[PDB]
């Protein structure tokens, strides 16, 4: 996913 950056917390 990625959501915020690439890990997507």
């Amino acid at each position: 996913g990625g959501s915020l950056y690439s890990f997507g917390l």
